[PDB]
C-alpha cells in the first residue's frame, strides 16, 4: 500500500528513495507504481517541447515548460539542451573540431571528472560503420576518443545478463541473473523482465558500481530507469542533478535506450525502419553533448557510450520444435529462444531422466539447428554452469534460429524479425564500446575486448577499489591516458624439485614394457646436459609458469620438451615445447608403439602404471609432448616416460592424436613456429577453478591416477610472423583451447568421418582465453618475457573466435 497522498514538490527525481508506504518522486517510482499524485504535473513536464526556439529566447520564465529559454535557466540548470546554440549564438558540440583532452578541464567544486555511462540496448557493434551517415554525435565520439571494432558480451547475449555484468565486471553465473527469466529452486521463485519479483535484492549478486561508490564515499544512484521516462526528460534530469551543490552532486550517471533493441526485434538487424531510431539515439547523444557543453563541462566528463548485445535475423519459421524429437514433451519444462534449457516439469516425476533427454535430442536430423550439452559440458568460454538457476540440460542454438517446446507456443504466442541471446563469439552478437574524455585517450583504437572487463576501468575513472570480479585489472590499460592500475604479478607459492638420476630401473614395478634395450662419451655429455635443462631456453620460452597453491611438484628437463610434474595427481601439471617451421614429423615406430618408460627421476610411488590402464577397460593414454615431433630417434624415447603419459578415453584421443600429428604443425608452418604448453585440467564442481585432490569424481580404474575432465593447450608466436617464435622481438600472438575429456564424440555429428572433417571444428568451439586456463589450472604462465606486465594482461585476455570479418 502506498499513500499517494504525499507531494513531489521540490522533489522531483529525488536520489534518495524514501520508504513505504510514503510516496516516491525518484526515476523508478513508476516501476513501483508508487509515484506521488502529483509526479506526472511537477515531474513530468512537456509543455512546448524539448527545444528552444527564436521567439522564446529571453522569454519570462514559465515553470510549467519542459525546459526553459529564459536568461536565469543557465543558474537554475534547467535550460532546454540547444538554448546557448538558439538564444546565444553557441555551436552544437558535434560541430566542433575535435580536440584533445590533456587535462580535465573541470568547474571549480569538481574534486573528479564525472562519469556518464550511456547504455544502448541492442546495439550491435557493426552499427558503428553501417549507420556512421546518420549517427554524427556518435561517429565524433568514436572518432575522437577511444574506441574498440567491438566489445564481446557474456552469455547469454540478452540485456538483464548483460547489464548487469557490465555494472558488476562478474560473469551470470556468479552475479546470478542468468537469463531474462529464471527459477530458483532454493527460493522456490521466478524472476521475469515484467513484474516485482525482480525487484527483490536477493536474485541480484555481486555489488554493482553505483554501490561500490558508494561505500567509498562517491555518490551514485542506481542505473535503472522507469521504461515510461522520455529520453529527453532522462537527459535534463541528468544534467540537473550535475548542478547540484558539490557535496549532493553524484559522480557517476547512467543513461539507458532501450533502442536500437525494441525495433530491432520488429524489424531486423538491418531492417530500413532501423535508420529512424539510430538516428534518434544519435539526437539524444547531441542533447547530453550540447547540455555538457552548457554547463561547461563537455571537456570534463568521461562519457561512456556501450551496448549490451547485438542483434540477429530471426524470424518464426525457423524454429525447431522439442515435439518433433522427445515423446515426453509434457514432462518437461522449457526456456525457449535463442538458447534452451530444460529442466523436469514436476520434481514429483521419478521417471523423468536427463539422460534419454539428451540422448533424443543428439543428431537427431541432419540440418538440426541446436545441440544439446549438459551443463558442465558446455565450452569453459562461456563460463555459464555453476549457478543453482543454471537447468542441468542446455540448448545452444545456431544463430539465426530459435528453440520451442511445441508449435502452439509459436502462434499461440510471423511478428518478429530480429532476436538475440546465442554464443558471445557470433558475430552479429557484438556490440559497441566508446570512451571520450580527459581519462580516456585521444583518437585511440584498441582490440576487442570483453565486458566484463569494464567494471575494473569504471573503478579506476571514478579512484575506486574494485570489488572481487571476473575482469582481469590491468588487462584495459591501454584504454587510459590516466588513472592506470600498475598490477604486480602475483608470487609464485611452491617452489618445483629439481630431480636427479635417484632410482634404478628394477625399482618399478609398473607393468610397463618397451623395446628400449638396444644401446659414446661424445654423445651421453649431451644427453646428460639435454636431462639438465640445456635445451631449455629453446622449449621454455617466456619462463616457467608459477604455482599458484601449495603442492608438490619437480621439473622435468629434456631435449624436446620440459615439464612440472605434479607427485600428488601423478602427472605434468603443464608441459612446454617449441615447434619450428622447419619441424618435420614422424611417426611411433613399429617395435614403440606400446612403449612406456619408467622414469629414474620419479620414485615407483609417484608414478604412473600401465596395469591400471590395461584393467581399466573404458580408459586408455595418451601423451602429453606428442612422441610424433620428437627431434631424433634418439630423443623420441623421452616421449615415451611414464611421467609424460596422461589418461584419455580412446574417443578422445581421436582428438588429440590428430591435434598432436596434424595442427600442431600446420600452426607451426602458419605461424612461424609455435610454443605449446598443454595439460590437464580438472574441473569436476564445474566452477571454473582448480579442483583441490579431494574433489576429483574418477580415478583410472583401480588406481589413485585421477582422470582430467578437460585438456588444455596455449600455442604462443610472434605477432609479426616474419620472425620465428623462438627469436621473436616484440608483441606474441596466441590462441588456445580447453578441450573436453569425453567417452564419446557424440558433441560432433559428423565424428564417423576422418578427423579432418570434424576435429579443427570441435577445438575452434572450444577455443578459450590463457585467464580461463589460469583459473582451471592455479597457474601464473608469461612470467618472463621482454614485455610490459599490462600488455601482457591483455594477451591473457584474449580469445581467438574464428569467426570471419
Ligand atoms: C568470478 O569472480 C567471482 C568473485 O570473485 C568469483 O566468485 C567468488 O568465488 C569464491 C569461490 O567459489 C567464493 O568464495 C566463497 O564464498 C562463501 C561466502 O559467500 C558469500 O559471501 C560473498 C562475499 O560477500 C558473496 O559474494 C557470496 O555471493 C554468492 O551467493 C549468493 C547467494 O547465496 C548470490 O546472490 C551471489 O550471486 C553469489 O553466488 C555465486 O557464488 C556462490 C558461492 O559463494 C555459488 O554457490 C553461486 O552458484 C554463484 O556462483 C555469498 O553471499 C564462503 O562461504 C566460501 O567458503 C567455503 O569454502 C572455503 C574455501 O576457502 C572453505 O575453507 C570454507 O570452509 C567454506 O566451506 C564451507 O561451506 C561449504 C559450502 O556450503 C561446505 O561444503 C563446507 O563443508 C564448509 O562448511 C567461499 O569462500 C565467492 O563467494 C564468490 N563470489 C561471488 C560474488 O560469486 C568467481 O570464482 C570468479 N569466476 C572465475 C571463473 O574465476
Ligand atoms: N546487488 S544489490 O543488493 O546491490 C541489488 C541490485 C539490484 C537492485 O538494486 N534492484 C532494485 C531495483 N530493481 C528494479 C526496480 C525498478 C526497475 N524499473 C525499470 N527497470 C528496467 C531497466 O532499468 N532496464 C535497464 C537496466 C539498467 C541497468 C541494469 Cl544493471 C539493468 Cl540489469 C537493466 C528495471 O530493471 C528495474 C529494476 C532491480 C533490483
Ligand atoms: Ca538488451
Ligand atoms: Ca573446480
Ligand atoms: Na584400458
Ligand atoms: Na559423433
Ligand atoms: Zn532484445
Amino acid at each position: 500500500w502506498t499513500a499517494t497522498s504525499g507531494s513531489c514538490k521540490g522533489r522531483c527525481f529525488e536520489l534518495q528513495e524514501v520508504g513505504p508506504p510514503d510516496c516516491r518522486c525518484d526515476n523508478l517510482c513508476k516501476s513501483y507504481s508508487s509515484c506521488c499524485h502529483d509526479f506526472d504535473e511537477l515531474c513530468l513536464k512537456t509543455a512546448r517541447g524539448w527545444e528552444c526556439t527564436k521567439d522564446r529566447c529571453g522569454e519570462v520564465r514559465n515553470e510549467e515548460n519542459a525546459c526553459h529559454c529564459s536568461e536565469d535557466c543557465l543558474s537554475r540548470g534547467d535550460c532546454c539542451t540547444n538554448y546557448q546554440v538558439v538564444c546565444k549564438g553557441e555551436s552544437h558540440w558535434v560541430d566542433d573540431d575535435c580536440e584533445e583532452i590533456k587535462v580535465p578541464e573541470c568547474p571549480a567544486g569538481f574534486v573528479r571528472p564525472p562519469l556518464i555511462i550511456f547504455s544502448v540496448d541492442g546495439f550491435r557493434a557493426s552499427y558503428m560503420k553501417k549507420g556512421s551517415k546518420v549517427m554524427p554525435n556518435i561517429e565524433k565520439l568514436r572518432s575522437c576518443g577511444t574506441h574498440a571494432p567491438y566489445m564481446r558480451p557474456v552469455y547469454p547475449t540478452k540485456t538483464f545478463p548483460n547489464l548487469y555484468t557490465l555494472a558488476t565486471g562478474l560473469y551470470p553465473e556468479s552475479h546470478g541473473i542468468v537469463g531474462n527469466s529464471m527459477y530458483d529452486p532454493v527460493f522456490d521463485a521466478s524472476f521475469h523482465l515484467r513484474g516485482r519479483e525482480k525487484f527483490n535484492h536477493r536474485w541480484w549478486g555481486g555489488q554493482p558500481l553505483w554501490i561500490t561508490a558508494t561505500k567509498q564515499g562517491v555518490r551514485a544512484g542506481t542505473f535503472f530507469w522507469s521504461v515510461s521516462i522520455p529520453h529527453e526528460r532522462r537527459i535534463l534530469t541528468i544534467l540537473q542533478w550535475l548542478s547540484l551543490p558539490d557535496n549532493e552532486r553524484p559522480s557517476v550517471y547512467a543513461f539507458y535506450s532501450e533502442q536500437p533493441d525494441f525495433s530491432g526485434h520488429k524489424y531486423g538487424p538491418f531492417g530500413p525502419e532501423m535508420t529512424n531510431p539510430l538516428r534518434e539515439i544519435d539526437k539524444t547523444v547531441g542533447q547530453l553533448m550540447d547540455g555538457l557543453k552548457q554547463l561547461r563541462l563537455h571537456r570534463c566528463v568521461n562519457v561512456i557510450f556501450v551496448g549490451d548485445h547485438g542483434m540477429e535475423d530471426v524470424t518464426c519459421d525457423r524454429t525447431e520444435f522439442l515435439s518433433n524429437y522427445l515423446t515426453n514433451v509434457d514432462d518437461i519444462t522449457l526456456v525457449p529462444g535463442t538458447l534452451g534449457r530444460i529442466r523436469a516439469k514436476s520434481i514429483n516425476n521419478s521417471k523423468y531422466d536427463p539422460k534419454t533427454i539428451i540422448a533424443a535430442l543428439t543428431c537427431k536430423k541432419p540440418d538440426q539447428h541446436f545441440k544439446p550439452y549438459m551443463k558442465q559440458h558446455l565450452p569453459k568460454r562461456l563460463h555459464y554452469a555453476n549457478n543453482r538457476r543454471i537447468e542441468d540440460i542446455h540448448l545452444l542454438v545456431d544463430r539465426r534460429w530459435h528453440v520451442a517446446r511445441k508449435p502452439l507456443d509459436v502462434y499461440k504466442k510471423c511478428f518478429f524479425q530480429g532476436d538475440h541471446g546465442f554464443d558471445n563469439k557470433v558475430n552479429s552478437m557484438q556490440t559497441v564500446f566508446v570512451g571520450y574524455g580527459p581519462t580516456f585517450k585521444y583518437r585511440t583504437k584498441v582490440p576487442p575486448f570483453e565486458n566484463i572487463e569494464l567494471y575494473n576501468v569504471m573503478c579506476d575513472l571514478l579512484g575506486l577499489k574494485p570489488a572481487p570480479n571476473n575482469g582481469t585489472h590491468g588487462s584495459l590499460n591501454h584504454l587510459l591516458r590516466t588513472n592506470t592500475f600498475r598490477p604486480t604479478m602475483p608470487d609464485e607459492v611452491s617452489r618445483p624439485n629439481y630431480p636427479g638420476i635417484m632410482y634404478l630401473q628394477s625399482e618399478f614395478d609398473l607393468g610397463c614394457t618397451c623395446d628400449d634395450k638396444v644401446e659414446n662419451k661424445l654423445e651421453e655429455l649431451n644427453k646428460r646436459l639435454h636431462t639438465k635443462g640445456s635445451t631449455k631456453e629453446r622449449h621454455l620460452l617466456y619462463g616457467r609458469p608459477a604455482v599458484l597453491y601449495r603442492t608438490s611438484y619437480d621439473i622435468l628437463y629434456h631435449t624436446d620438451f620440459e615439464s612440472g610434474y605434479s607427485e600428488i595427481f601423478l602427472m605434468p601439471l603443464w608441459t612446454s615445447y617449441t615447434i619450428s617451421k622447419q619441424a618435420e614429423v614422424s611417426s611411433i615406430p613399429e617395435h614403440l608403439t606400446n612403449c612406456v618408460r619408467p622414469d629414474v627421476r620419479v620414485s615407483p610411488g609417484f608414478s604412473q602404471n600401465c596395469l591400471a590402464y590395461k584393467n581399466d577397460k573404458q580408459m586408455s593414454y595418451g601423451f602429453l609432448f606428442p612422441p610424433y615431433l620428437s627431434s631424433s630417434p634418439e630423443a623420441k624415447y623421452d616421449a615415451f616416460l611414464v611421467t609424460n603419459m596422461v589418461p584419455m578415453y580412446p574417443a578422445f584421443k581421436r582428438v588429440w592424436a590428430y591435434f598432436q600429428r596434424v595442427l600442431v604443425k600446420k600452426y607451426a608452418s602458419e605461424r612461424n613456429g609455435v610454443n605449446v604448453i598443454s595439460g590437464p585440467i580438472f574441473d569436476y564442481n564445474y566452477d571454473g577453478l582448480r579442483d583441490t585432490e579431494d574433489e576429483i569424481k574418477q580415478y583410472v580404474e583401480g588406481s589413485s591416477i585421477p582422470v582430467p575432465t578437460h585438456y588444455y593447450s596455449i600455442i604462443t608466436s610472434c605477432l609479426d610472423f616474419t620472425q620465428p617464435a623462438d627469436k621473436c622481438d616484440g608483441p606474441l600472438s596466441v590462441s588456445s583451447f580447453i578441450l573436453p575429456h569425453r567417452p564419446d564424440n557424440d558433441e560432433s555429428c559428423n565424428s564417423s568421418e576422418d578427423e579432418s572433417k570434424w576435429v579443427e571444428e570441435l577445438m575452434k568451439m572450444h577455443t578459450a582465453r590463457v585467464r580461463d586456463i589460469e583459473h582451471l589450472t592455479g597457474l601464473d604462465f608469461y612470467r618472463k618475457t621482454s614485455r610490459s606486465y599490462s600488455e601482457i594482461l591483455t594477451l591473457k585476455t584474449y580469445l581467438h573466435t574464428y569467426e570471419s570479418e
